[PDB]
This record gives C-alpha cells, sequence and structure tokens, in this order.
C-alpha cells in the first residue's frame, strides 16, 4: 500500500530490534520467521529454532509471573507485553521483553503472533542495583543516626549524672562527722541515689551500643565507582532543577582505601546539601573533583554555587545537630566529619568566590 | 526470507507497537510508511504526517537531550534507542521510546530508516515517583529512627531518675529535724543534686522534641494508592526472587483516614520483613487483602509464607527493639504499633497456617 512489502521485509531483517512472527498450532505458537537481531539476542540459529514455540529459551526457569500472563493473553488473542528470564545458546542469562500481538490471517483462516523482543538486562540490572544501594543506604542512615543520637546524649547528660554523684560523694563526707539519729538512714537513701546515677550511666551505654552493634573494615575502592553510586541515589534530580554537574577525576588518584558504605553516605548527604542550598541559585553547578593531598593522602572536594555560609555558620558546621534548614537534622555533616577523619583524612568546609559552599575531605 | 513479504508486511501493520519506516533526505528522515499503532500513538492520520520528518512530534521542546544523540546516529548511520517527549494531535504529551536502526538499499543505493516506537509515559511517570518515594523513605527512616530512640532512652532513664529525685526529697525530710552543724550544706548540696537530676530531664525531653519537630499531620489517604507506593519500595524484588504477590482488595473499602508518610513506613517495613523471611522458604506467597472490619473499620491483612516465628517470638515482639536479626533495630514493629494506633486503629501478629507470619491492621 504505502510501501512495497519487500522493502518493509528488508527493514524488518535489518532492524536492530529481535522482530519473530509466530503461527499458532494448537497449544504451540511456532516460529516461523526470526530476524538476524533475534539470532544475535538468544543466540541461536534460524534453521535450528524455527517451527518450535519460543518458550525454550526459557529452558529451565519456568517459576516466572509474566509465563502465565502471555499464555493468557494468546488464549484471549490479546497483546500483551511481559520480561522473562531467558537463556542464550551458551546458558548466559538475560531478560527478554516480549511485545506480542495476536493477528488474524483471513486468507489462511489461521491465528499468527509477532513479537518484539529487546534485551533489558541492563535496565534489571541497574535497578536492582539501585534497590540494594537505597536498602544499603537507609540501613546505614538509620544505624549511623542512632549512633550520633546515642553519643550525643549521652556526652549532654555526663555533665548532670557527673554532678549528681560529685554532691553524694560530698554529702555522704559531710555526714561522716554526724551523730544524729537519722544519718543512717540519709547514708542509705543517697547511696541508692548514688547507685542509680550509676544505673543511668550503664543505661546510656548500653543503648548507645545496641545501634553500634554491627560495624566494618575498610577496602580498596575505586574514587569513579563510588561517585556514580552516590550520584544515581543522591543527585537524581539535578535535571529537574537544571544544576550543571561536572566530574573532574584525576586517574592518578582514583583507588583509595575506603569503607564504601560510609563514603557513600557522606557523598549522599553533601550532593543532596547541595542540591538543597541551590534551590534558589541562579547560577547552578556542582563540582567534584580529586587531587593528591596531605602528605601522600588525597583529596576529594565537591563545590557548589549555592546559598553559601553566613559569617557564624562556617565554624558551627560538622558539630551535631546544627541546621540552618527547618526539618533539618544537622546529623550528617556530623557523622560525615567523623566518617572523614576515621579514615584518615581531614573534613572542613569553606565560602567560595561565588557565594555558595566548598567541602573538602582527605582519603587514603 | 522464510515467509512471505505480504505475510510479513500484515503482522508489522496489526502490530500493537508503533512501527515507521522513513527515508534519508538529506538533513530530512521523511516518513513513507506509518502503521495503525503509530497513528493511534500519535494521534494522527497517515495521509496527514507522510513525507516529513517526525520531528514535529517534539514540537517545541527541543532541549531534550535524546534529539542530539539520535541526530548522531542518524548521521553515523548506526542504531540508537532514546526517549523523547513527544506531543500528540490534541497537544497532551507522552514520552515515546524511539528504536531507531538505519538501513541501507542496495536497489535504491539510498539510507532507509526504521523505527519501533512505544508508549513510555507510566515507566517514566512511575519511576519519577520512585525517586521521590526513595528519598521520601530516607528522610523519615533517619527521623522516626531517632525518634523512636528519643522516647526510648528516656522511658529506660525514667525509672533512675525519678528515684534520684525522689531519695532527694526523703533525704531532705529526714535532714529538716537535725541540729548537727553541717545540715544546711547536706541540704544544699542535696538541693543542687535535686536540680541536676530535674535538668537532665529536660535535656532528654530537649533532645526529644528537636527529632519531634515535623511529626504531627493528618490526611485522607487511598490505602490502594499508598500500598502501591509502598509495593514499588519494598516488593521490587519479588518478580525477581519469584514470591507470588496477591493483593486481594474491595474497592469498596479503599478510602480510609491516614497520615500517608507514617503508613507507608509501615507498609513498606512489612513488605521488607516478609520478603526476607521467604528468602530461604520453598513456597513464596505473599497475600495482601483488605475488608471491612470492626464497629467503625477497614481490615487490611499482609500474609507470608516464611520463615514465621519461633514460639518465644510473638510475645517479644511489637517491643521496642526486640530483634530476631543480627543487623534489625526492632522499631519498625514497635513505630509501627504506634502509628496505627495513633490512626485510630490497632495492630498484632500471628503465626499463619503455613508457618509463616500474618500482620493484620485497621484503619477508618
Ligand atoms: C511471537 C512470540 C514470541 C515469543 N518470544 C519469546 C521469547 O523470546 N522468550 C520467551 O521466553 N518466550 C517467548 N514467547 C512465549 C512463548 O511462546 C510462550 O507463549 C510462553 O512461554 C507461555 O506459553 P506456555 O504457557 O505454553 O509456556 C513468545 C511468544 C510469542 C507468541
Ligand atoms: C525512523 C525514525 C522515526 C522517528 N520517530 C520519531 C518520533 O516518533 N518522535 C520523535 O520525536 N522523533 C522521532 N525521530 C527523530 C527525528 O526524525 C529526528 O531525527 C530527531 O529529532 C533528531 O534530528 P534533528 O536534530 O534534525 O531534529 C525519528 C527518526 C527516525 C529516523
Ligand atoms: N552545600 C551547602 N551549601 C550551603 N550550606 C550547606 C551546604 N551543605 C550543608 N550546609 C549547611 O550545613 C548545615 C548542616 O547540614 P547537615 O548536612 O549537617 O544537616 P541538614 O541538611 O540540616 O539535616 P539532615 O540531617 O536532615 O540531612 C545546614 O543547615 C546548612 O546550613
Ligand atoms: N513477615 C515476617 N515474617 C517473619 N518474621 C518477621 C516478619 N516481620 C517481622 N518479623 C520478625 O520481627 C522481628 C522484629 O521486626 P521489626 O520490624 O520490629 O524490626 P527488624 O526487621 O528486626 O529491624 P529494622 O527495624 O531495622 O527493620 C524481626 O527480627 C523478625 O524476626
Amino acid at each position: 500500500h504505502m510501501i512495497n512489502a519487500k522493502l518493509l521485509q528488508l527493514m524488518v531483517e535489518h532492524s536492530n530490534d529481535g522482530i519473530v512472527v509466530a503461527e499458532q498450532e494448537g497449544n504451540e505458537s511456532i516460529l516461523i520467521y526470526v530476524n538476524p537481531a533475534f539470532e544475535r539476542l538468544t543466540g541461536y540459529c534460524a534453521d535450528d529454532i524455527l517451527y518450535q514455540d519460543c518458550r525454550f529459551l526459557q529452558g529451565e526457569d519456568h517459576d516466572q509471573p509474566g509465563i502465565a500472563i502471555i499464555r493468557e493473553a494468546i488464549r484471549e488473542g490479546r497483546p500483551c507485553c511481559q520480561v522473562l528470564r531467558n537463556y542464550r545458546k551458551d546458558g548466559s542469562l538475560f531478560w527478554n521483553e516480549l511485545s506480542i500481538t495476536p493477528v488474524h490471517n483471513e486468507a489462511d483462516q489461521l491465528t499468527y503472533y509477532i513479537g518484539i523482543q529487546r534485551d533489558v538486562t541492563e535496565h534489571q540490572q541497574t535497578q536492582a542495583r539501585l534497590q540494594e544501594l537505597q536498602s544499603e543506604l537507609v540501613h546505614v542512615s538509620r544505624l549511623s543516626a542512632m549512633g550520633e543520637m546515642a553519643s550525643a546524649l549521652a556526652h549532654e547528660l555526663n555533665q548532670p549524672l557527673a554532678a549528681i554523684s560529685n554532691y553524694m560523694k560530698g554529702s555522704r563526707r559531710l555526714l561522716a562527722g554526724s551523730s544524729d539519729p537519722n544519718t543512717p538512714k540519709v547514708e542509705s537513701a543517697l547511696d541508692r541515689a548514688a547507685e542509680q546515677a550509676l544505673r543511668a550511666g550503664q543505661i546510656i551505654r548500653r543503648l548507645r551500643d545496641f545501634v553500634a552493634r554491627g560495624e566494618s573494615e575498610k577496602r580498596v575502592e575505586s574514587l569513579s565507582k563510588l561517585i556514580e553510586e552516590a550520584g544515581a541515589l543522591g543527585l537524581a534530580g539535578a535535571r529537574e532543577q537544571n544544576v550543571q554537574l561536572r566530574f573532574s577525576l584525576d586517574p592518578g588518584a582514583d583507588l583509595v582505601l575506603a569503607d564504601r558504605v560510609q563514603i557513600q553516605q557522606v557523598l549522599v548527604n553533601l550532593f543532596r546539601n547541595a542540591l538543597e542550598a541551590m534551590a534558589q541559585s541562579q547560577r547552578r553547578e556542582l563540582v567534584v573533583t580529586n587531587t593528591p593531598a596531605a602528605d601522600d593522602m588525597i583529596e576529594v572536594e565537591v563545590s557548589d554555587t549555592g546559598s553559601g555560609f553566613q559569617d557564624d555558620v562556617i565554624p558551627n558546621l560538622f558539630q551535631t545537630f546544627f541546621t540552618t534548614k527547618d526539618t533539618g537534622m544537622g546529623v550528617g555533616l556530623s557523622i560525615s566529619r567523623s566518617i572523614i577523619e576515621a579514615h584518615g583524612g581531614r573534613m572542613w568546609a569553606e565560602s567560595n568566590a561565588s557565594g555558595g559552599a566548598t567541602f573538602r575531605f582527605t582519603l587514603p
């Protein structure tokens, strides 16, 4: 009609997408045409797999929810789109997105099917990794948050509880030189008061290390990889708010010794902090840069042109619970600073020439 | 090469996927064939859009990154796959996935292109909302974890600190009827000891309500909608780990009064907990069901066939910090029960007949 059928077949033959045509034979949907893209996608030759049902690509994996959906859609004659785990000739696993359209041929009085097949292995794998990274980030966020919470309340209670015990020791000394008949009752009451104060010390340390159970070591980590992993989580919104991203990396300064989950959470917090500071900024530029620093250490810098720092803010930063945000907890930077220094580096902040914020840290 | 080109054209014509053929004319890739699927996808008639470049679907939206990728891929003759913001005839926006394959016809000495076009508007939208839900979950996880923590250490310290103040009041009472010369010194020391206890009392509530700032809003919420949002986060792996999902919902008993972020986080925890319990299970079945239930309420049930509960476990459940997991906090169920009861319902647990766990809650 619009185009020669010979040309249309030529396009299908050379399409980069897997395209097959199948023929209904009872409970079989036997292949009657496959294009070279389908031969590459599946690793099979056309002369081998023709005139049998495509379900052989599943091989052994039959507990897939999409299989029943396809069978019902074929039984109803309606099209369908499902993702299945298929296996190529060499046995390698790929996820195959099947777009199947049942078509009825009047000339044959027979039912055919056209299937467009696309490899979504790369989509499934990066998505599955993001769910790992999302659950990993949530887990370490909750653990470290209560960790900073526990050390904060412990240190802030350290002074009043110690004062209580000091007043007990002083009162007991005053009561030592006493002959009053009620003195032993007072001394016993002061004893139990001292015990309860010490027990409060026991309690806070007990619930502190209940959320600190499970701690890690360090390993060789690629900065490129962890910057990309942290960016996938923390920088997902740059395009919608027009933040210009620049990752300036040093190939000579790419491998560091770091525990990947702690540096991930530092960068996620820095990335999110930077996006928030640039919400109302006219210039929106985020730069990440690595250089060797200290004496045979390596420094990573993340600078923004965001809302920046008032004169009083910078020295109140990296301090537990300090925040300028209505809903901020002010623990992100405090946890981050402790993490970088525990890795053998230093972490600090400064205003940049554009009125924004610059954070630096070093890693070995 | 295996089927008649007329039959192959018949399949392309009736494919549920948009399939077009274009012809290179300098910097133009003019349409020479579109199938009815593309006419429905684009809302245009074939007689209208033939023999012009498909770029009219972009309209004015030319600040799309895929346009440069497609233009260069066409210039190089290599295939490409990009998603673009296109607008149909009525002006409504849809996201279009373009698989373009440049093909060379020797008979013409001309370059053609075959394009498979599918509407991915829903995929892009559910993914963008999923990115929102992930950041939303991280935010409230850290907030609520320190929130249930703030009440936790306060409740465990409530007894020793109250005892300290009571022993101060009792000691002062004993010292009232005393003539010993050192008594006024003792009384003054006991006063400051009591003051430090009260100051420690202030401290825990102060650091408690620093994380209680954003805590107290409610709203009308759809259970169907929030179950799907929670499922997107918590149940993302059911298909890939072969968990059978069944949501048996009643549309007449679907709308409840609930604060959506807190119930979402309750469900996310239940969904992840259920997947973990079925990690080593031979039968993997997850059932979510809503029914009318109480004198004013509607009940939602989440049942699994997972590892279930040892005989001693259930009575320590819904209790803060009780966990059977090496890395667990044991606050999820505790936070969940407080959230559901604050929303006017009740929450409890029981073992099911398959050896797994069943959780129920009700909402108005
Ligand atoms: C045109 C067409 C193409 C198909 N391609 C594939 C495929 O590439 N991989 C696959 O695992 N199943 C594929 N299937 C699905 C199988 O043909 C089969 O219908 C499905 O596994 C469910 O059928 P069953 O319930 O009889 O197993 C395709 C089906 C049709 C109609
Ligand atoms: C076969 C084919 C189909 C195309 N279909 C679409 C389409 O449906 N929507 C769209 O926005 N662009 C589509 N394009 C892309 C445009 O034709 C154009 O190449 C693109 O906008 C980049 O070229 P330009 O930089 O000259 O605009 C298609 C291209 C080809 C070759
Ligand atoms: N990129 C930045 N630009 C400007 N100010 C920043 C930037 N990053 C952090 N800050 C400042 O640091 C303060 C503390 O931030 P921090 O990361 O510790 O926590 P937060 O963002 O307030 O809260 P939360 O713990 O919920 O993430 C913020 O209130 C803000 O004033
Ligand atoms: N669906 C379930 N099947 C079996 N056991 C479960 C299920 N849901 C919860 N549990 C049990 O309840 C215990 C407490 O769970 P809870 O939700 O309070 O926290 P958690 O999963 O241990 O930790 P976190 O709060 O960090 O997620 C778990 O250790 C687990 O043994």
